[PDB]
């Protein structure tokens, strides 16, 4: 799209968010200084210990010297860090809500007439929340990290440089080699990824249809046939598993090696410089360490840049709203007012099109009026504007083309504060802020007294049920504690519009709510209004608009005729068809390990690389170490020689770190693909041995489901897998870092063993602080999104009742705590920062003081404390980096917590077939006993009590669907997709919960309320009711259906995709091919759907030679909710109340049962 200026970002600001930017930088750049200032002062102390090896006493002036400047340091960057993070987390939060209020109060004076809910009102709410919260991401913090970074890369530089020379040279020119290694690293990983995504999603729209269509699947038994095609492509997916980890292993391996060698090669040339005498011990250490900490800085603000592209990206979608000029402007300088008002509302002339499209026309010539004191209804037979004179009385639209004057006088000179305070309106489904019931009331008057209050909500059906709550009119809809969601929400818009008293009272379509009685209690409460008022009608449904005094139907651009409820009626002027148009109508990881019982092969050897990895580290160090106490050496010529075979350890390092790395990371790798195949594999077997019922929730459709195979199954071996490695690593590398510190010297080393803690503190407060100390900024500003998502989603509501500056106050509110909020964090944050790097430096200060000191006594020297010191610095390094795990392993219980739930969730059927008795052949004895059903989705749903049917072999039955009275149950109760609530089932003369369900199912077939087809070409889609026949009898039973032609004019054959990313078929096609398994599998019994008019296929022929051919051996249910086409020759019933009203043929049923029957033929009628 389009991005804004950056330096535009910080626009809503004011002169102390200068201040606090101000003084953010400059701890910042002070911060990123320290670091390198930090290498200089050890450095210089490394320098004194190794030339005053001679001269005890001044080795411990030196030495407490710069301890004490170790203590200034610290403090210096406790105070710059402090100072940083609090400013710039303040600073970023205080503008954040500056925008948000901004933007709020925009949307609500800008222009009503662009809300027309075509998707606007859903964009702008997301737009709200996730792109304010983009522009607070690219504000508030993420600065603070790419300056600090920066001054550190512009540091380092410049110290090295005038330390010595040479080094930040080589070491700059070097470290390219080091992020080209990484970046290519990265490269094949996130190649590798895409990949596997695309693994996964064929294996996922393979595997996903099967749950869609759960009904399907369990009548054509496809349980061990589904999971094989999701075995083989779960297969490939470890293959490429397996490939990854490879890669991955030797990615690591590779850099490593590069960077064994880059200090392999720094190391030597600083060697050659010292024995010339360019370059002392010290300044080299310096020069080598700050260029490597410019290459990561460059790193980091590399990352911080990309970020601050995404969010100027989202600023300037944010910024496209506020600045639109809206068209219609309250304004008392110079919109006017009225008094004692008329409601004499005339249109003369009124032409208008739609702003965003105008090429359609919706009045052209449009000319009513509305009289005073009265009522009028408008009604349209379709879209034609009936629904918009509402939406251009309350100035909603401005006429681009006319004029409309009330009472004499033209509404375009009027404010948006006094005509819409004189009208009261009601829309669809009208939506209720999240406050307390209160509230809602005080919309239509901000604050006059309490008493009128109660007496205009007595007189709104509401005081009763506003007294069934244990609180003071305190009720919170928003947090679903008390649940009154019902069908029938209580009328308040009726209350909030009785308070105001308006004259005028515009009326919208609001029976959308499958109306019944519930629906017809309204019909008074909205009759007892109309008394001195200048109100309308606007109605789609005439069955409640009996009671009009005047009618006037509009038809296309213009009103055709008028008058009271007499002559509309009558003559049948443009108004039959309107009526007519009516009448149509915690032992889980124990568990998961002893699941991956069968590769504890590959587990010993990832173990084995595991400690040879924890060997690469220490040695590291110790190399190191020995380079360090060497440097200082007397005579050159030993020099040479034992640098000689430090470099040479350092590539055998390097190589051994290769090795070591393949060898762990691609065993381990192994072992968790093996492990996450496993429990998909288990875990999907579990889910399509379930319930029906369980399907039945919204949160368990195919679009949750198996998005949870994505997610949840990688991170169960991610988690079991990686926490080994990384643990067993560290701990391997901790061990031999105490067992060789400990040996060389056991005094220094007790006193970095006490101040263990607050090294690996500070280390693990260093590497949080690369992610932030914001935290789920998106939960913090959770109310403020809501508040600003109803203001915005029932605009129309908003824009009568005026309400525009009640809502700001509540804004403010929810602004006011998230700043104290933030406030607190930022200030606790940089607080906590700043002592543990204070320790971490008083520490080391301490540290090497002692060591000093116990120099002196001729106990230790110049060999043991640095050696001691550096290899647990750098453990204590890798220990902080192990405890960053532990949240990862805590966070959310890491997704092993339903993984293992779902993959042990005992169902209530429970299909299984351990012992249960085999059946080989049923012969039909279909009957009902007391049986009772009830949805467990809603419990609240009681159509079935106590129901009893009987079927016999060699028939079909007829079952009407009686209006939708549990039509479809019947179908899903003959098998077991559902359990009774109190009796049996018996078929065959045995109880249905004492046999395999298997053998059950294999041998019985339905017909679907909507066919559909598997996610493959349309071979097996016509053959998956039978396995074992492939081509001999498909082509006969090819021709049941008549789309053989059909099939015949097809590019490769019989072979299309149909389900995804191929051809797409018609509504009609799809029953052929069901019709066509159902005769290609040949069941006992048969089970027919049609239902809610879905059968889409004008000139019906498939259905009729599908009766006359089915039927031959078959017994077949029929149920259908239009009375056509249901010619039960055996049995026809009908269901009510959940129990049978009436049994019989089809011929006992026509003229003998006149009473509920003829409802049927008087329906049918009214259809035709
Ligand atoms: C003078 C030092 C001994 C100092 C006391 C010490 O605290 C120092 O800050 C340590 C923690 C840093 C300094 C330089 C760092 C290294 C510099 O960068 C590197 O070359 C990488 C290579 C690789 O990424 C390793 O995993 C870490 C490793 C090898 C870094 C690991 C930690 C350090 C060794």
């Amino acid at each position: 799209e389009q991005s804004l200026p950056f330096f535009k970002l910080f626009s809503f600001a004011d002169k102390f968010d200068y201040l606090l930017m101000f003084v953010g930088s400059l701890g910042a750049i002070v911060h990123g200084s320290s670091m390198p200032v930090f290498f200089l002062l050890f450095g210089q102390m490394v320098n004194g210990f190794g030339k005053n090896q001679m001269d005890l006493h001044q080795m411990v002036h030196e030495v407490s010297r710069y301890s004490l400047y170790f203590v200034y340091l610290g403090l210096v960057v406790c105070f710059s860090s402090y100072a940083e993070i609090a400013c710039w987390m303040y600073s970023g939060e205080r503008q954040v809500a500056a925008l948000r209020k901004k933007y709020l109060e925009a949307v609500l004076k800008q222009d009503v007439g662009f809300f027309d809910t075509d998707a606007r009102t859903g964009d702008i709410v997301f737009s709200v929340s996730t792109d304010t919260l983009l522009v607070q991401d690219a504000i508030s913090e993420k600065v603070g990290n790419f300056i600090h970074y920066l001054s550190t890369f512009l540091a380092g530089l410049v110290v090295g440089f005038v330390s010595a020379w040479k080094l930040a040279l080589l070491s700059v020119a070097v470290i390219p080699g080091i992020a080209f290694a990484g970046g290519l690293y990265a490269y094949t990983l996130t190649g590798i990824t895409s990949k596997s995504r695309e693994s996964y999603a064929n294996a996922g729209v393979i595997a996903e249809q099967a749950i869609a269509q759960v009904r399907t699947v369990y009548s054509y038994v496809g349980e061990s046939k589904a999971l094989n095609a999701y075995s083989d492509a779960i297969q490939y997916t470890l293959k490429l598993g397996y490939k990854a980890g490879m890669a991955k292993g030797l990615g690591l391996g590779c850099t490593y090696g590069i960077a064994c060698m880059s200090w392999a090669l720094v190391f030597w040339y600083a060697g050659v410089f010292i024995r010339n005498g360019q370059t002392d011990g010290g300044k080299a250490f310096t020069a080598i360490f700050s260029a490597i900490v410019g290459g990561m800085s460059l790193g980091q603000s590399f990352s911080n840049l990309g970020a601050f592209s995404k969010g100027k990206a989202a600023g300037y979608k944010l910024m496209e709203i506020i600045n639109q000029r809206p068209t219609i402007i309250q304004d008392p300088l110079d919109g006017k007012c009225l008094d004692q008002v008329h409601g004499n509302i005339e249109f003369k002339d009124v032409t208008f099109s739609y702003p965003s499209r105008p090429d359609v026309m919706i009045f052209r010539n449009f000319n009513i009026f509305f009289p005073s004191g009265k009522t009028v209804a408008v009604v349209g037979g379709s879209g034609s504007g009936k629904s918009t004179v509402v939406s251009l009385i309350e100035r909603f639209y401005d006429p681009n083309s006319g004029q409309i004057l009330l009472d004499g006088v033209e509404i375009k000179t009027l404010q948006l504060k006094f005509l819409r305070e004189q009208i009261g309106l009601v829309n669809q489904e009208p939506a209720l802020f999240a406050t307390t019931i209160l509230e809602n009331i005080l919309y239509g008057k901000p604050d006059a007294t309490m008493v009128e209050v109660e007496a205009a909500a007595s007189a709104a059906n509401a005081h009763s049920f506003i007294t069934l709550l244990p609180k003071g009119y305190d009720t919170q809809v928003g947090e679903r504690g008390v649940q009154l969601s019902g069908g029938q929400k209580q009328r308040i818009a009726i209350a909030r519009a009785m308070l105001k008293d308006p004259k005028i009272l515009l009326l919208d379509e609001a029976t959308s709510a499958l109306d019944a009685s519930s629906e017809s209690i309204v019909q008074e409460a909205l009759d007892r209004v109309m008394v001195g008022r200048t109100t309308v009608v606007v109605a789609h449904r005439l069955c409640t608009i009996r009671n009009v005094d005047s009618i006037a139907v509009i038809q296309q651009g213009q009103v055709v005729e008028t008058g009271t409820h007499e002559e509309l009626i009558a003559k049948s002027g443009a108004y039959a068809s309107l009526i007519r148009f009516q009448e149509m109508v915690e032992n889980y990881f124990y568990r998961l390990l002893k699941l991956n019982s069968p590769e504890w092969p590959y587990s010993i050897m990832g173990a084995v690389g595991s400690i040879l990895s924890g060997f690469i580290g220490p040695t590291f160090a110790i190399v190191m170490s020995n380079m360090i106490e060497v440097f200082y050496y007397t005579d050159y010529d030993s020099m040479e020689r034992k640098t000689k075979e430090y470099v040479f350890i350092y590539i055998g390092a390097g190589l051994y770190a290769v090795g070591a790395y393949l060898i762990q990371h691609y065993f381990f790798s192994i072992m968790g693909e093996n492990l996450t195949t496993r429990v998909r594999r288990m875990m999907l077997s579990a889910i399509l041995r379930n319930e029906v019922g369980w399907f039945d929730e919204d949160e368990h459709n195919s679009s949750l489901i198996a998005a949870r195979l994505a997610t949840d199954a990688a991170d169960v071996k991610s988690a079991i897998a990686e926490r080994i490695s990384v643990i067993l690593q560290n701990m391997t590398s901790l061990l031999t870092s105490f067992i060789v510190a400990f040996i060389v010297e056991w005094r220094v080393s007790l006193l970095i063993l006490g101040t263990f803690p607050l090294l690996v503190l500070a280390n693990f407060a260093q590497q949080l602080s690369l992610k932030g100390f914001a935290g789920d900024t998106a939960k913090a500003h959770a109310k403020t999104s809501m508040i600003a998502g109803e203001g915005v989603s029932n605009i129309r509501t908003v824009a009568a009742f005026n309400a525009q500056s009640k809502i700001l106050s509540l804004f403010c509110h929810e602004l006011r705590v998230p700043q104290k909020r933030s406030l607190y964090r930022s200030q606790t944050s940089g607080f906590l920062f700043g002592l543990s790097q204070l320790a971490l430096y008083g520490s080391e200060a301490l540290i090497l003081w002692y060591g000093a000191h116990l120099v002196s006594k001729g106990v230790s020297t110049f060999s043991k404390v640095i050696k001691v010191f550096v290899v647990l610095v750098i453990t204590a390094n890798s220990v902080a980096e192990t405890v960053s795990l532990a949240p990862e392993i805590i966070r959310g219980g890491e997704a092993v917590g339903s993984v293992f739930s779902v993959l042990d969730r005992q169902t209530r059927i429970d299909p299984d077939d351990a012992d249960a008795d085999p059946v080989e052949t049923i012969r039909g004895d279909i009957e009902f006993r007391h049986v009772d059903f009830a949805y467990p989705s809603r419990p609240d749903v009681m159509v079935f009590r106590d129901f009893n049917l009987r079927i016999r072999a060699g028939h079909s039955q007829a079952l009407v669907g009686a209006s939708g009275s549990g039509k479809s149950s019947v179908i899903a109760m003959i098998e077991r997709f559902y359990d009774p609530l109190a009796g049996k089932v018996m078929i065959d003369g045995k109880d249905i919960r004492r046999l395999n369900l298997k053998s059950l199912r294999l041998k019985i077939g339905l017909v679907q309320q909507e066919p559909a087809l598997f996610a493959a070409t349309i071979f097996d889609n016509i053959a998956y009711g039978k396995d074992g026949a492939t081509e001999s009898e498909v082509i006969d039973a090819a021709r049941a259906a008549n789309a053989h032609g059909f099939i015949s004019g097809l590019p490769e054959g019989y072979k299309t995709p149909v389900g995804e990313r191929g051809v797409q078929l018609s509504g009609g096609q799809k029953q052929r091919i069901a019709i066509a398994r159902a005769v290609l599998k040949n069941p006992t019994v048969l089970l027919l759907d049609e239902a809610t008019s879905a059968l889409d296929a004008e000139s019906e022929c498939v259905l009729q030679e599908a009766l006359e051919r089915l039927m031959r051996g078959r017994t077949t249910v029929v149920v259908a909710h239009r009375l056509s086409t249901i010619r039960g020759v055996d049995c026809i019933g009908v269901i009510q109340d959940g129990r049978i009203v009436e049994q019989g043929s089809h011929s006992e049923l026509v003229s003998r049962p006149e009473g509920a029957y003829s409802r049927l033929l008087q329906l049918q009628t009214h259809r035709i």
